[PDB]
């Protein structure tokens, strides 16, 4: 498969969202929101590329859409580890609520 080969960005993403709260509150909440969002929450690359684009300083970064597009399945993996280091559940790590579970209807 193409997991490890694409995991090259996984690490960066993990630390990016983990330390993203250090650089600042704005970009922080956003980074984690988008990242963790498309990971478990209902989010799309485009949307994750929008807020981020206006969240991170400087002009659009090189390969944004195609970035998480091939790392989506790689980011949803580390999420299972975050919960262990967050003292919470892997699916509740981001949700942290009931109403925000499966409100399809």
């Amino acid at each position: 498969g193409s997991a490890r080969q694409l995991s090259k960005l996984k690490r960066f993403l993990t630390t990016l969202q983990q330390f993203g709260n250090d650089i600042s509150p704005e970009i922080g909440e956003r980074v984690r929101t988008l990242v963790l969002g498309l990971v478990n929450s209902t989010l799309t690359i485009e949307e994750f590329h929008s807020k981020l684009q206006e969240a991170t300083n400087f002009p659009l970064r090189p390969f944004v859409i195609p970035f998480l597009k091939a790392n989506l399945p790689l980011l949803q993996r580390e999420l299972l580890h975050a919960a262990r280091l967050a003292k919470q559940n892997p699916a509740q790590y981001l949700a942290q609520h009931e109403q925000l579970l499966l409100d399809a209807s």
